[PDB]
């Protein structure tokens, strides 16, 4: 409602890529945030392929991302709904999804950006954000259904946060490599196999994104992991993460942590930003 901007503010730069609904593009917007001239921002738009209800969804999405103010969730910050074409103005995420972020500091990487890997504190700081901002959907009632690193974004300062391969299905297209083994089953999707997927990320986190189950067809996941496999621990793993792992990857889902559980046990070694702009030390989980 309020969340109306003029179409004149958006000035748009280049290509960020495909996204569900039509191209995403890096721009800037005039005075959308008080106190900032200008914004960096992620503009979204849908194809001219679109039917009139795909157009009408596109809407209703942003609208529901009102609702949203989490610093670790990628946020709404203004939509142009009025002519066409109509733009959902995000947040913008300077370094791009988690997946090709973590492929580029690999030895080998032709994009390497000339830091080393991430550090053990780095790790542990990317598992806290990722779960805050997991446990404020959760918290909102919102399944995720899709968690993996692809789906979470790297901001200029390098927070991540949760933003917005498969095989088809009785529901739809399923993130096989990174469902739980009840999902593959009867095809529910609960906040314990959000956590099953949170696992997942962690060892792309600790692979420096390598394909889970690389090797094995999605037909053979889809029975390694409802028997009761799960991925093995990559090379050298920190202990602390792998033992996050263990606990996200019990077979039962009642015996998995909660979100806010994996923030508890990471609360102690943060930085000390954390407390002031977390969901889980926020008066709302109070």
């Amino acid at each position: 409602d309020e969340w109306e901007v003029s179409r004149e503010k958006i000035t748009l730069l280049r290509e960020l890529g495909q996204g569900s609904f039509g191209m995403v593009y890096e721009g800037n917007a005039r005075d959308i945030i008080k106190g900032e001239a200008e914004t960096r921002v992620a503009v979204k738009t849908v194809n001219e392929s679109a039917s009139l209800r795909e157009r009408i969804e596109f809407l209703n999405e942003a609208s529901v991302m009102k609702g949203f103010t989490c610093h670790h969730v990628v946020r709404l910050l203004g939509v142009v709904s009025k002519g066409q074409p109509t733009l959902v103005v995000m947040e913008l995420m300077a370094h791009g999804d988690l997946k090709s972020y973590l492929r580029s500091l690999r030895p080998e990487a032709e994009n390497n950006p000339g830091r080393p890997p991430p550090t053990l504190q780095e790790m542990i700081q990317m598992a806290a954000e990722i779960a805050d901002g997991m446990a404020y959907l959760n918290a909102k009632k919102f399944v995720h259904r899709d968690l993996a690193a692809r789906n979470c974004m790297v901001a200029h300062d390098f927070t991540v946060k949760i933003g917005d391969y498969y095989r088809k299905g009785g529901k739809g297209l399923l993130p096989v490599r990174w469902m739980a083994p009840e999902s593959l089953k009867d095809g529910v999707f609960t906040t314990s196999s959000d956590m099953w997927s949170f696992g997942v990320v962690l060892w792309e986190i600790t692979s420096l994104a390598e394909q889970p189950y690389q090797g094995l067809s999605n037909e053979q996941v889809l029975k390694f992991v409802m028997d009761g496999g799960y991925l093995d621990q990559p090379d050298n793993c920190p202990e602390r993460v792998t033992d996050l792992m263990r606990m996200c990857w019990q077979f039962n889902p009642k015996m998995r942590p909660t979100f806010l559980e994996i923030v508890n046990l990471l609360k102690d070694d943060l930085h000390p930003s954390f407390p002031e702009v977390s969901f889980f030390h926020s008066e709302e989980n109070k």
